[PDB]
């Protein structure tokens, strides 16, 4: 990895770009004015990018060599990076603030800033500015994880009258479905700030080098089928696949599909009659849990509840909902994102089955369907120093309102009613409200501040009681 | 990398599943049921992440230590993973048969293939499914850019007499709109199978290092201001930044974002007035490039066009089509995707603006707004065999037609008409429909077949 060739191409030519005599570029990270952020993952950027000795003689010709066949021209601050080189052996002149991870917070609200410590390096603030907007996924995925948590919490408290197995009721199914191995990790490990549930790997050793857990691993699975591992016993031996899988895991949770060829006739015919004797006899910690995998997502799910009640003892009530024996359970992950999720809740209430008999699996909707537009994650300049002199600066596109960036020098702060506030033109210099909410996370190479996930978590949690 | 650890961890557990005395799990790649798909991101994932001795005792118990946590128990197939590393020096007995990169296939046929070359290695064909299965990505990325490359190309010809400049008419902006560093280079490395301009640098090294080029580099850039860029010198100041920026870069083709405040009054009274004279005596080389950067891109396109065609010289086509004086041009790069390329190229031809006069550039809509359902990326197991006998395998779900996967033994082939078709059940070894398309690309931990970022680009062209 070579920091120097990590930047939009444009960026390289930006040093020449700017007023002359400036020797401070200061830059910060909103989600444009889903109302309320999970502020995860600038701490793996730090340690894995940014932390260190990242300049060398070797990556300045690197660079150097590259630009040049890429501009075809010799755009390109050799001078500026060899500064860096020479005066800070290679760490970067920076200091960057940001409010503790695992914060929620409001959009419209600044969340890091960025300026440079020494003003020949003015031009490197803006330099970082895509390594450190990429933040926008990590942040995104724990949001939009955190917000389908605030659903099924709902509808469990709802049915059920509690929350007992909730952080096990969306299931990271996202592996296959990710863009590449780097966004995996990153993705899984921004759902685990919500969840414990997790098919995605890659995950576990990203928190427990960049953010840690008291717990030997942040992450769990259990053993479950495979469409491979069902249709290879041929066509009309799917029975003898189902029997001799949860023979295998007898003891343990165990997931098996069963949409092969016929889901409604395997729920009936096959578990709910053949192999009904190997189910009942199950333990409550180790309940066979059915997984559909087609259909519409709704209307699989409500008829597969349908067969399974009339095929096994269904009590009721503390609620009024109806529930499965403990050794039958549902998993639906097939088509779940945020908008199919709330609909198959609220179809599964309407129909008074409650949120205990099923969980979800989620995996390109989870990982891989989100976008930087979702919550407008943003890097902009705020405040400049030129000829000794500060301005507040700022864009204001006349045909977009929204695109409208903030000016000066910002801090956070908590409201009177405890809530939260950006101050602008450095305001916050005033003592009118708090203390500043963000802290220096990074100066000069080195990280300074540091959360575990544990923390992280915690201040992750949603509010219900 | 882990490749022990490079799987959904539920296969994990698959080994225990599969019916006794299975010898083989012979398993295929599709692009389910955008008719055409342009091959592309194997053979990265391949030489990345597969090849070579990718197992060692200390990645078994690394693996071992993880799962037995993860799992809150021993499932983990220690004793199959030490095989590999004891047999074969940590190297997979995989074989994988696949078409040409850059080859441009019809949906619904049979991409690549994947088998254990082993009897004792049965369960290692889909253990390895979720990371072969992520070629979704650069395959997906280069299909949608071809396609957004024929829109660009049919609008082009129809305004102009020609294609000149194509391959300049959609510039990757998405590298901070990615879920990561290697996410942007994966995917700037497949739209460079189309086209030629990038601001996405991290692509040009996977390339070099994977495909590689004939030419020192696959993409190009040129100087281009930023928000950042215009807005510290004071809004009322944005002449000064215009000035200063086209003057330090007047002998090479410069972009300049224009919409910080104002775009219409930037276009009309700070370009086509106060610095007119900057502009018009710009050579052909390098124009001024302005860039609208916000409000509908339609509107604003088709606005900045009427504006700047009264305030500069304007010539109309040998086709009829309008077109600004060489040293002026436009980058729409806010905004687009293939749905408003499209609006836009349309709204231009109508109002009677060459396709000469624009480029575009694209983020998050070119390299992030994408998803393995578009095209149905899918792999499946078709074929195994057990107690020496082989059977044809698939799953052809009730309430979902489409979802139905291909059985027994797969191959690709040429028609008498010269199409592509996917025989199945074996039947390809019948010599009825000839030669199998698909090659040997891996084996036994080598890649044994491969092809040059050159050889891709050739084979991906447009036919017009
Ligand atoms: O099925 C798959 C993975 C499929 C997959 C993975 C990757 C790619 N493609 C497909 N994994 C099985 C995970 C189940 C985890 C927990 C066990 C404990 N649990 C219940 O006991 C339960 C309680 C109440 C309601 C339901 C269940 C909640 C769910
Ligand atoms: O604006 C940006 C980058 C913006 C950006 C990057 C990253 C993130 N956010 C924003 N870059 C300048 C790109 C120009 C590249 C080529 C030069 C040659 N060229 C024409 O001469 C031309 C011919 C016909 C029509 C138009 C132009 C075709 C376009």
């Amino acid at each position: 990895f070579n920091i120097l060739l990590a930047t939009d191409s444009y960026k390289v030519t930006h040093y020449k770009q700017y007023p002359p005599n400036t020797s401070k570029v200061y830059s910060y990270f909103e989600c444009r004015e889903y109302e309320e952020t999970v502020f995860y993952g600038l701490q793996y950027i730090l340690n894995k990018y940014l932390k260190g000795k990242v300049v060398t003689k070797e990556k300045i010709q690197e660079a150097k060599d590259v630009y040049k066949e890429h501009f075809q021209d010799d755009v390109f601050n050799e001078k500026g990076w060899n500064y860096i080189l020479e005066k800070y052996d290679g760490h970067l002149p920076i200091e960057i603030k940001a409010v503790p991870e695992g914060f929620v917070i409001p959009r419209g609200n600044v969340l890091f800033t960025v300026e440079n410590t020494d003003p020949e390096c003015y031009w490197l603030t803006n330099w970082i500015e895509t390594i450190l907007v990429q933040s926008w996924y990590p942040i995104t995925v724990a949001t939009n994880s955190r917000e389908q948590k605030k659903i099924l919490a709902k509808y469990l408290l709802e049915t059920s009258g509690n929350l007992d197995g909730l952080e096990y009721k969306l299931h990271d199914f996202g592996y296959r479905g990710v863009s590449s191995q780097e966004t995996a990790g990153i993705g899984a490990s921004a759902h685990l700030v919500n969840f414990k549930g997790t098919d995605t790997v890659a995950g576990l050793a990203l928190i427990k080098k960049y953010y840690g857990t008291k717990d030997p691993v942040p992450g769990y699975s259990v053993p479950a089928a495979e469409h491979s591992t069902i249709t290879a016993w041929g066509k009309d031996h799917e029975k003898d696949a189902f029997e001799h899988i949860v023979t295998q895991f007898s003891s343990v949770p165990v997931s098996v599909v069963s949409d092969s060829y016929d889901i409604y006739n395997a729920c009936e015919k096959i578990w709910g009659e053949d192999l009904r004797h190997l189910i009942v006899s199950r333990s409550t910690q180790a309940p066979l849990i059915i997984r559909p995998d087609s259909g519409n997502p709704l209307d699989t799910v409500l008829k597969v509840l349908e067969i399974l009640g009339k095929k096994f003892p269904v009590t009721e009530n503390s609620k009024g909902y109806k529930l499965l024996p403990p050794y039958l359970r549902v998993i639906q992950g097939d088509g779940v994102d945020i908008n199919t999720l709330q609909e198959i809740v609220e179809g599964m209430k309407q129909k008074m089955w409650s949120i205990e008999n099923i969980a979800f699996g989620s995996g390109g909707g989870l990982l891989q369907k989100l976008t930087r537009d979702l919550l407008n994650c943003s890097f902009k300049c705020s405040y400049v120093v030129t000829n000794g002199l500060g301005i507040n600066v700022f864009k204001d596109p006349v045909a977009d309102p929204n695109k409208r960036s903030k000016k000066g020098r910002l801090s956070l702060h908590r409201t009177p009613a405890g809530n939260f506030v950006t101050l602008e033109e450095g305001k916050g210099d005033l003592e009118e409200y708090g203390q500043d909410l963000l802290h220096t996370v990074f100066k000069n190479g080195k990280v300074t501040k540091s959360y575990s996930f544990d923390e992280i978590r915690k201040n992750a949690q949603l509010n219900i009681e």
